[PDB]
C-alpha cells in the first residue's frame, strides 16, 4: 500500500525535539557521517482510535528511555522493519549527493496516512570505527499532518543531536608608547600552533571534517596557505572566529608584527568543574570570558580584555 520517508539528518551542536533541526539550547558547529541506526516496526504499541495525546505521551515514554533500554525492549519484542541503506531495519549515515550534505540516512517504511496504526522505533547503535553521541530513541507515529497543509507529511526529517565540547579563544593586542598612552593594533599577523610529540603543529586551513581540526608542520607560517592566519581588526580583536578548540594547550604565535613593534592558551575540558565554578580558558594566564555560543561580543570587544602589550 502506501509508504513515507524518514530522512535522518545527524549533526554535531554545542550545549547551549526530534522534528527540529533548530533545536533549542544548542546550535551547529561548523554533518557526521558514519553513525548507525536501527529501526523498529513499533506498529504493534498502537492501539485504533487512539487519541493524539496518547500518541505524545507514547512517544515521550520511549524517547527518555536510554539507547541501550530501548534496544533491549525492541531486540526482544519488535522486528528490524524498512528499506535502509545497510538493510532492513538498518541505517548508516553517508554523504547526500542530492542534498549536499552529510550525515544523512533514509529509509522507506510503509505508513497509514489516514489513521494512527504505523509507527517505528529508531535507535542509534554504534558507529563505524571525544564526543557525546546523545541522540535519543526516536518514536515516528504516522501519519504526521504538517502544519501548513493539515494533510499528512510524506516525508520526516529527524535531527539527532550530537554534542561536541569546544571554546573559542580570543584576545585583544594593544600597542603601549613609553609615555603610557595605547591603542589597539591592526594588522597584527597570528598563527596557532602546538607542541605535538615535540614538534610544532600550525592550525591549518583544511575543512573541519567531523569535529576533527587538522594540523601540519611548517617551514613558514606566514607564507604558507596551508596555516590559518588571524588578523587584528579595526578594534585590535583577535579572534578564532569560526575556528574552535578542543581541550589542551595551544598557542598564539606572532608571524608580523605591526609596524613599530608566544601567547599560551589553556583551555581546560569542561565549562564548569565539581563545584560548580566555571573553568575559564587562560590567555598567557589571563581567564578569558567567553560564551556558551563563542561569540565575541560588542561589550567583550568594547572591554578590550584579555590584552596583550606590544613595545615600541
Amino acid at each position: 500500500d502506501q509508504t513515507a520517508e524518514i530522512v535522518i539528518h545527524k549533526r554535531i551542536y554545542r550545549d547551549i525535539d526530534p522534528n527540529n533541526p533548530d533545536k533549542d539550547g544548542y546550535k551547529l558547529l561548523s554533518g557526521l557521517n558514519g553513525a548507525n541506526f536501527e529501526v523498529y516496526d513499533a506498529s504493534s504499541l498502537l492501539k485504533p482510535n487512539m487519541t493524539p495525546e496518547a500518541i505524545r505521551a507514547l512517544v515521550d515514554r520511549y524517547q527518555n528511555m536510554t539507547r541501550k533500554q530501548a534496544l533491549k525492549f525492541a531486540r526482544a519484542n519488535l522486528k528490524l522493519a524498512g528499506q535502509g541503506n545497510k538493510g532492513i531495519g538498518l541505517m548508516n549515515t553517508k554523504n547526500d549527493p542530492t542534498l549536499g550534505e552529510d550525515g544523512i540516512s533514509r529509509i522507506t517504511v510503509s505508513v497509514d496516512q489516514q489513521a494512527p496504526t504505523k509507527a517505528y522505533l529508531m535507535i542509534e547503535v554504534a558507529p563505524d570505527p571525544d564526543l557525546e553521541r546523545k541522540s535519543s530513541p526516536m518514536l515516528v507515529v504516522f501519519p504526521v499532518t504538517d502544519p501548513i497543509s493539515g494533510n499528512p507529511l510524506q516525508t520526516i526529517h529527524l535531527y539527532p543531536k550530537n554534542v561536541g565540547y569546544v571554546r573559542d579563544p580570543y584576545f585583544f593586542k594593544f600597542g603601549v608608547h613609553p609615555d603610557g598612552t595605547s591603542k589597539r593594533l591592526a594588522g597584527a599577523i597570528f598563527a596557532i600552533y602546538r607542541i605535538e610529540n615535540g614538534k610544532k603543529l600550525y592550525l591549518d586551513m583544511s575543512p573541519v571534517t567531523d569535529l576533527r581540526n587538522k594540523w601540519v608542520s611548517t617551514t613558514d607560517p606566514l607564507h604558507d596557505d596551508r596555516v590559518n592566519k588571524f588578523v587584528s581588526d579595526q578594534d585590535g580583536l583577535v579572534n578564532t572566529g569560526e575556528r574552535f578548540l578542543p581541550a589542551g594547550e595551544y598557542f598564539f604565535e606572532e608571524l608580523q608584527g605591526v609596524p613599530g613593534y608566544a601567547i599560551k592558551i589553556e583551555i581546560p575540558d569542561s565549562w564548569e568543574d565539581e563545584d560548580g565554578n566555571r573553568r575559564f580558558v587562560l590567555i598567557d594566564g589571563q581567564p578569558m570570558q567567553e560564551n556558551f555560543g563563542g561569540v565575541v561580543t560588542p561589550e567583550m570587544i568594547s572591554s578590550g580584555y584579555p590584552r596583550v602589550y606590544n613595545y615600541a
